């Protein structure tokens, strides 16, 4: 139908506001901490800690699967990086130190993508 691809379309609209976002927000991590998923050969026991392990590359897997129907899901895997991060490791690290900065610099980022998804529509 005419009605499902108009939806395909916003879809990808979407996917492409995404890409751009997902590009920032990396940027903001410039010592690559959250670029890989946390190895399981070098932190064997990580999955008894952490449950829903994220990282940008398995981000951008969903991304250009246009697999993130909207923001808020898109938010929720940005803040599983962070939060994920908060909670294995130690405030006196600098993985911890790299997750608050991302957050921080991430925030602003995020405020201006919501108001342009909302906005563009």
């Amino acid at each position: 139908s005419m009605e499902q691809v108009a939806m395909e379309l916003r879809l990808t609209e979407l996917t492409r506001l995404l890409r751009s976002v997902l590009d920032q927000l990396q940027d903001k991590d410039p010592a690559r901490i959250f670029a890989q998923p946390v190895s399981l050969k070098e932190v064997p026991d990580y999955l008894d800690h952490i449950k829903h392990p994220m990282d940008f590359a398995t981000m951008r897997k969903r991304l250009e699967a246009q697999g993130y129907k909207n923001l808020h899901e898109f938010e929720e895997d940005f803040d599983l990086i962070i939060d994920n991060c908060m909670k294995y490791n130690a405030r006196d690290t600098v993985f911890y130190r790299a997750a608050v900065r991302l957050r921080d610099q991430g925030g602003v980022v995020l405020r201006q993508a919501r108001r342009e998804v909302d906005s563009i529509g």
